[PDB]
């Protein structure tokens, strides 16, 4: 069980930590078919997706995907500092696996 | 994969982008039978719905319909600037497909 | 498809609009068996229920009834102005069909 | 159908109204197996539970018990004044049936 | 039935109270496969998880795990002072069974 986002990120292939230390600049969400996704940007231009859920996801996985989009929305609206994102960087835009907030 | 709401909107037939750059003037929801919908308006007069959940929306989509109303509700109550809406324009009032916020 | 709460309200029998243009004065909620409901009041005395889910309600209404109670809770705690309610006025208290917020 | 917490409470055996007119002093929450419950206190000394969902609870109450723990959490975090609680006084600590907020 | 986090904690094996009396320093959440978890840290260095939900959890447990992550997120973003945690201390990092807030 990892104790921090970096270690967690390290357990997957084709991941990377972005250290933003900045609030979210823009928040985009879509309910359109095959594109039920969220997209966030930062003032420096970095863009990240929360990928659409699939049939391959069990309920508790689907609740994590939804939770993440919830977290992103509420972080945006409270202007919470995003410390780090763990992303998958073999996708475009980079696909969020995890988030950390601090300060 | 889209990196913003305009790219995403352009993937669908019978969609257009509206540019608001304004907070929601009014938020309406109903639990009346076959009208379980949200409706928002902008001071400029524009009116939009979130559609009644129905048989065209698979599970990810019914979830995202529920998330859209959660978003519109919290956006209204925080006076968050709505940047753009992607809508189906083959409905009256136009039906929301995606939202971007970026005050 | 209706563009506002008045037009939506006009599609049902035994409904009427109340124009309140006021914040909620009190919010009450219950988990007692067969009284799983909320009740709101306004400073003018007007008193409203979200009904206990029962045999009068179709399936599609059940998520919406839960959503309406969430909306009333957060409206109360944000002191949000309630513009209008659509109610069934053959019930005591009057039973909420829809709500519009504007300010 | 009751119009207020007191008349709702009066419909049940082994209940009483507490009149608090105070914010919640503490909020406690457990996920521990067979103690999935919330406990709140007021500065006066008063301790109340939301009961572990159990045999005494009918279907409709399960959702409402979830909502009630939601409401007590956000009441605490918003320093919302609690007016009254309806409780079962044959439980220790006394078990919450209903809550009212005014201020 | 316990009246407080300390009494509830003492009912289980392999548990302990941590007394933090401090707001959450960092909040980390993951949507990644088999790492659907939150992790929080305090300034004194203490690091805690909410367990990954899985086939070994009953629904009551699964529900109470999603609630705990809701609680930790909003407690973080409101800078709510955490009084105590009841945790299982045979896990790394220690796994939250219960949280108390007073302040
Ligand atoms: C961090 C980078 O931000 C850019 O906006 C994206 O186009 C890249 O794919 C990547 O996500
Ligand atoms: C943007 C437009 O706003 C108007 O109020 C509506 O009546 C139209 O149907 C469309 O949705
Ligand atoms: C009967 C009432 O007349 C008023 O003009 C309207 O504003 C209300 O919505 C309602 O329709
Ligand atoms: C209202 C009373 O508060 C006290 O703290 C509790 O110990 C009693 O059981 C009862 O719930
Ligand atoms: C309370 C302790 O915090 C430390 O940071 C962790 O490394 C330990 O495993 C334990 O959870
Ligand atoms: C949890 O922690 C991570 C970093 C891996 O070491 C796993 O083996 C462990 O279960
Ligand atoms: C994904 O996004 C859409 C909008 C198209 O440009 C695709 O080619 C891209 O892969
Ligand atoms: C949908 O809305 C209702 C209120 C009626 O005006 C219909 O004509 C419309 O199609
Ligand atoms: C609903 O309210 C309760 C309190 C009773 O008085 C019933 O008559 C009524 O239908
Ligand atoms: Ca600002
Ligand atoms: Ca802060
Ligand atoms: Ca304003
Ligand atoms: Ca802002
Ligand atoms: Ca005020
Ligand atoms: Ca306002
Ligand atoms: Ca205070
Ligand atoms: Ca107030
Ligand atoms: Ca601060
Ligand atoms: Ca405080």
């Amino acid at each position: 069980t990892p104790q921090n986002i970096t270690d967690l990120c390290a357990e997957y292939h084709n991941t990377q930590i972005h250290t933003l230390n900045d609030k979210i600049f823009s928040y985009t969400e879509s309910l359109a078919g095959k594109r039920e996704m969220a997209i966030i940007t930062f003032k420096n231009g970095a863009t990240f997706q929360v990928e659409v859920p699939g049939s391959q996801h069990i309920d508790s996985q689907k609740k994590a995907i939804e939770r993440m989009k919830d977290t992103l929305r509420i972080a945006y609206l409270t202007e919470a500092k995003v410390e780090k994102l763990c992303v998958w960087n073999n996708k475009t835009p980079h696909a969020i696996a995890a988030i950390s907030m601090a300060n």
